[PDB]
């Protein structure tokens, strides 16, 4: 039930944290958000690809995609808890929910959504997976558990960003300490690296947390009441319904613009922007507003503009339809893809793979992120398995201001994924010494 | 009045949009702020100097500063507001206004504060002004009104950021189409270039638009009705109240922040860290965490986030005692000035000047700047002279795919300083052919 989805519990709390004795200034979720914003991590997301790498231009990085992902959660999570406390009186009536505290923490998600992303994005995450596969670190299948394995070899970012955000230091437990209810948003395949892919359901795609942190997420997952999906051998719950929202927001976001920023650099005619978007902008278009403007910048804004706003309502009203399906976890898709506009969004889809993603230019810039990534993690496991040579005592310092082989192998995979591209580069010539 | 300083207004606006007749889920202070996120503009700022140049590491660059402002202004401003409505209830009680309209128009303010700042920053505008000064520009002296020299010579970012944010362009007027208590909230110098620092009041170290921009800000300044300062030949009027707030903000996010980057960086030691916040954070400090803490990054992060909160409750307190005289016209310094803590601040300021602005490494960067900035200005220029040369034309292709000369001029450096470090960089060496 909804009383316990939006818990406000922080690690190592031992009383209750009620909803009445907040303080209405600063709630609980905005110091999550404020939290977030002065922090390192979400500060790299600056020079962090997002499709281009290395272009720190007019195109997007992870920060500002982050950012306009946050701006179209807020306004869905302030519709949907609008519509929810109309369902449900006794929310607000007794416990004392306002529909801002559910835009509150679909933000606070969707700002963080992507923190735990390495360099040069999912060729970086498929070459730290290969090394481990077919390289170096392959010697060490043997001396590990199969889960543990499978965590290195199908390294995933969501399980990164939750490690990031929950990861403990000597003299400060917790990490960043966010609300349960921010951790169970951000929170969208809970399910550990093994059965690989056991059904066709969205929540089974991929794995959401390593064997480290397993304890912490069982935590979380008990609080807020998620339904248990395997108890076998294998952890697996179900999603916390704002995911929905957040995956949307993310989805919603990503396929407009980088088609627009397609259509800007010159990869993409202008002809398909108006082909493929007459349909979603043909219920609020004010033709002489277009025919005014004199610059393809201002036709394709006004394009993108228009079309983000039909899709929020749409989003909406499915959200709003399988309110009770999702609640009782039996909702097996997306919300995009339960739209009236799937054959636009997946001809989009197609024009940037075809033209974007496949373009030398970005090609190139992944070959290099291969090369770059594999030289890092075969010089710092190396330095991790002899520690008595001098290198290797070099190699620490520069590259490293009692734990388990998966714990010293799961850190040295998370400290590669901090740095930017321009950092990672600059570390791989010093090395290189060019 | 608080009626009119809170107006809903936009340009080209005919009829009188209520607070009551709207949309409570998206305010229009809410829709500022969404525009502001989406726009390019807002997007260069990833690659603008804050203090250190060309630093895209783990410095903050403008865009991370507007968003720590943004953050500490939300927060000013709801308090604020809170204790507004309950000095004076009749604008709850029949307007309809609530405290987080001040915390959206602050944080709105806050997110756009900067957004006119050229490439490579201070050491940058200083460069634009020296070149019509003493450089090739200086031709232009006897073409022009006293007013628009000055405007050439003594180039700012705030009317540049005014000009960026109410520009009008063919098919598109008003730009971004902000609200008009935005604009108020923004606007911190609200008088033209002439005369040069009249008085010893804060409204008057620095000019806020440009010429060609004037009659826009009367219209502004005649709907929230600022009291005005001078009507002899050279316009003047006071201050909006939350001006103020917005500077409180920016001078505390930047006062604290460029210690922690220098001592971060490797500039200061840890024992200043410690010394000049020790007053500062002693009343909340808890010691037992501090002293866990095995770092010196987790010690100044937990010292700047203690120090944060208790400025802005100090400058909360300073408001409300001054609310009078701010409303009235008759305060003549700023909110931090009048603070307990100003010896600790102005040590922390003289310790940044010694030890980081005048760096080895800042200086360079700031020489390189100067020769980048004049080198593209005078190209511009001298295309513009001409007209007739091949080389012009090539020129006029390159850097800009009827109007005054003043228009012109005003029109180049505008150009110039949408640019970012490297782009400028780029260019700079793409004329030179290296
Ligand atoms: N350059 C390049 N970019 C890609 C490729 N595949 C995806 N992208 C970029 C384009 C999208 O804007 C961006 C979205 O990445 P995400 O990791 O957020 O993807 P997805 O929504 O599938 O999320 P997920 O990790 O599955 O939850 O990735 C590719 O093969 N090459
Ligand atoms: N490198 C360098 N940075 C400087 C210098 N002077 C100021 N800064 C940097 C440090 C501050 O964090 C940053 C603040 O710039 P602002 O333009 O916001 O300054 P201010 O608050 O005086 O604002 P204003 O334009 O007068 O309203 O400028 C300088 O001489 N060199
Ligand atoms: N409903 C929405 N909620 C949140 N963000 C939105 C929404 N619609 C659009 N956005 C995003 C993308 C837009 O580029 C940006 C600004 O929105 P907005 O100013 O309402 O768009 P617009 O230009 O279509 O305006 P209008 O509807 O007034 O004509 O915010
Ligand atoms: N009152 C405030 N309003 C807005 N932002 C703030 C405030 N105080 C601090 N900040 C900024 C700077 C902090 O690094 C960041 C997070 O604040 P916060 O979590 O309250 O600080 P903290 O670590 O001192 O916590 P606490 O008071 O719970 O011990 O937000
Ligand atoms: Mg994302
Ligand atoms: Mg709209
Ligand atoms: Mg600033
Ligand atoms: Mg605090």
């Amino acid at each position: 039930n909804w009383e316990h989805l939006l818990s406000l519990k922080r690690q190592g709390d031992t009383a209750k944290r009620l909803r009445i004795e907040q303080d209405d200034t600063r709630l609980g979720f905005e110091v999550d958000y404020d939290r977030i914003i002065f922090s390192a991590p979400f500060r790299s997301l600056q020079d962090k690809t997002q499709v281009i790498p290395l272009s720190k231009d007019f195109v997007h990085t992870r920060l500002t995609h982050s950012l306009e992902v946050s701006v179209v959660g807020r306004s869905l999570g302030r519709m949907v808890g609008k519509k929810l406390l109309e369902k449900y009186p006794h929310l607000e009536q007794v416990y004392g929910y306002k529909f801002n505290d559910f835009g509150a923490i679909v933000a606070a998600a969707a700002l963080a959504h992507d923190i735990g992303n390495p360099p040069f994005g999912a060729s970086g995450e498929k070459a730290i997976g290969e090394f481990f596969k077919n390289g170096y670190g392959k010697r060490y299948k043997d001396s590990l558990t199969a889960k543990e394995y499978q965590d290195l070899i199908k390294f995933e970012g969501n399980a990164n960003g939750f490690k990031v955000l929950s990861q403990s230091k000597p003299g400060a437990q917790g990490g960043l300490r966010l609300s349960y209810a921010t951790l169970g948003a951000f929170m969208k395949y809970p399910k550990e690296s093994l059965p690989h892919k056991p059904s066709d359901h969205i929540a089974d795609k991929k794995y959401g947390f390593f064997q480290s942190e397993r304890a912490l997420f069982e935590d979380v997952a008990q609080e807020l009441g998620l339904l248990k999906r395997s108890t076998t051998d294998d952890v697996s719950w179900s999603r916390h319904p704002l995911a929905y929202l957040v995956e949307a927001a993310d989805d919603i976001c990503y396929t407009i613009i980088d088609f627009e920023d397609g259509i800007n650099l010159g990869l993409i005619p202008e002809e398909y922007a108006l082909e493929y978007m007459v349909k979603l902008v043909g219920q609020t278009i004010d033709r002489n507003k277009y025919n005014a403007l004199q610059e393809t910048s201002d036709r394709v804004s006004y394009l993108r503009a228009l079309a983000i706003g039909t899709l929020i309502n749409e989003s909406v009203d499915t959200f709003m339809k399988y309110e009770e399906e999702i609640l009782a976890g039996t909702f097996d898709q997306s919300l995009i893809d339960k739209s009236n506009y799937q054959a636009q969004i997946t001809d989009i889809i197609n024009l940037s793979i075809e033209r974007i993603y496949n373009s030398r230019e970005v090609i190139e810039k992944e070959i290099a992120g291969y090369e770059i990534l594999s030289t890092l993690l075969e010089a710092r496991c190396r330095a991790l398995d002899n520690n008595d040579t001098h290198y290797n005592q070099l190699i620490q310092q520069l590259l490293a201001p009692e734990k388990s082989l998966y714990e010293n192998l799961i850190q040295i995979c998370a400290e590669v994924s901090t740095m930017t591209d321009g950092k990672a580069l600059r570390n791989y010539k010093k090395i290189k010494g060019l």
